């Protein structure tokens, strides 16, 4: 279950955290992985988890290595290492800078003139699944918003029909948060031949939708095959399935939790920009990470060609020296750092579409549902894996309370 310490790896460095299965995941995700930061822990250690394999534990050697891609390549950048090595989205798997022309179609399909094009769609969206849900009184967050709301705004971008919803769902959560149906490999089959024969289509007579705009891309001088399309077409729904719905979920379960914080957005309207971003720091929640393309002294620790070393996003913003009190959330926090979207060339494109979502959903929900709580008698199961989520979020209301604008 724990994999034999390699030759070169000392085991005054060993920590043996399992990134899908954390020791104190009862205590809550962030927290679970945040036991990398106790003052003993090194600040680089190694795993014999999942294969074994490296995790940098401070914001300072995240940002390093995330900036460093001739040492630390994205090409195998999950664990354990037979993902990583199915692992060949576009552009993620790709290096600069052959990753640079995939990244600008990437861009294209998901960047800020396409938040300005989808605004009304996305205000709407969320207006309408409230006002569906406010009378109840109670709703299952992550099945009757967290998912339905940022993954329709998806659907309708890539031009997919929302009755393959439950389908994709499950795929991309099997590549992020194996529940072990399916390897890695098998879920990103599954998907790439969802989306070949709507390739297909879409190359001929080209269109408006994501799918299309990929399809029908130029790269290094020449058209994109439908077999590239189809790696950065599989990797858009991976990135359009998971992170926000998930992201949203651990928000709103805050809120549920702090009456006082759902006070400060609900009479300070002005702030939730700002409580936005410190949210995206405290409840942060990717962790993936690269290869070494060689031997290399990284922080006085001797990696080796090949080794493979989780850079978890998530741990940069809660590192005490980046950010005083960690688990506080304060609104009015001076500087928020954080890498919640990643550092160095893979910095996510899609940030300003999720900022829009949880934006909009702060704003709308929080106004015409002011005045929600968890459950009696629930307690929030957290799950961790390439991309940590909650389970399941039932929150309860007085309808009476509620407001249609
Ligand atoms: C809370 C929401 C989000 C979070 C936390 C997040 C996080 C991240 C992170 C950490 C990476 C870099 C991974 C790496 O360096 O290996 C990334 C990349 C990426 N994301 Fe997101 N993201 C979010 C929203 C979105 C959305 C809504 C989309 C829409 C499609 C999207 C699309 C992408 C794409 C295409 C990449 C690959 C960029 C590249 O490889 O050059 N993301 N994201
Ligand atoms: C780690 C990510 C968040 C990033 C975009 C989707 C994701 C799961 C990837 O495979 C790359
Ligand atoms: C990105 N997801
Ligand atoms: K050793
Ligand atoms: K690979
Ligand atoms: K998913």
């Amino acid at each position: 279950n724990l994999a034999p310490l390699p030759p070169h790896v000392p085991e005054h460095l060993v920590f043996d955290f399992d990134m899908y299965n954390p020791s104190n995941l009862s205590a809550g995700v962030q927290e679970a992985w945040a036991v990398l930061q106790e003052s003993n822990v090194p600040d680089l250690v190694w795993t014999r988890c999942n294969g074994g394999h490296w995790i940098a534990t401070r914001g300072q050697l995240i940002r390093e290595a995330y900036e460093d891609y001739r040492h630390f390549s994205s090409e195998c950048p999950f664990i354990p290492r037979e993902a990583g090595e199915a692992y060949d989205f576009i552009p993620t798997s790709m290096d600069p800078p052959e990753q640079r022309q995939f990244r600008a179609l990437a861009n294209q399909v998901v960047g800020m003139p396409v938040v300005d094009k989808l605004e009304n769609r996305i205000q709407e969206l969320a207006c309408s699944l409230i006002e569906s849900l406010r009378p109840q009184g109670q709703c299952n967050f992550t099945e009757d918003y967290a998912e339905p709301f940022p993954i329709r705004i998806f659907m309708l971008l890539a031009g997919l029909p929302e009755e393959d919803i439950p389908h994709l769902g499950y795929l991309t959560d099997q590549m992020t948060r194996p529940d072990g149906s399916m390897t890695f490999a098998e879920a990103k089959e599954a998907l790439y031949d969802y989306l070949i024969p709507i390739i297909e289509q879409r190359r001929q007579k080209p269109g408006t939708d994501a799918i299309s705009i990929v399809a029908n891309g130029q790269v290094n001088g020449r058209p994109i095959t439908s077999d590239e399309a189809k790696r950065m077409c599989g990797l858009l729904l991976v990135g359009g399935l998971d992170t926000v719905v998930n992201f949203l979920s651990f928000s709103m379960e805050f809120l549920a939790k702090s009456p006082e914080h759902r006070q400060e957005l609900i009479e300070r309207p002005e702030r939730i920009p700002a409580a936005c971003e410190e949210l995206l720091r405290r409840f942060s929640l990717v962790a993936d990470g690269r290869i070494l393309t060689s031997d290399y002294e990284f922080h006085g620790v001797q990696l080796k060609k090949g080794d493979q070393i989780l850079l978890p996003q998530m741990l940069s913003g809660l590192d005490e020296r980046e950010n005083a009190a960690p688990m506080h959330v304060d609104f009015s926090r001076q500087k928020v750092s954080h890498t919640t979207f990643g550092h160095g060339s893979h910095l996510c494109p899609g940030q300003h579409l999720a900022r829009r979502e949880i934006i909009v959903t702060l704003k709308e929900w929080l106004t015409r549902i002011p005045d929600f709580s968890i459950a009696p008698g629930a307690q929030i199961q957290h799950k961790s894996g390439i991309v940590s989520g909650v389970q399941a979020l039932p929150l309860v209301w007085d309808p009476a309370t509620t407001k249609a604008v």
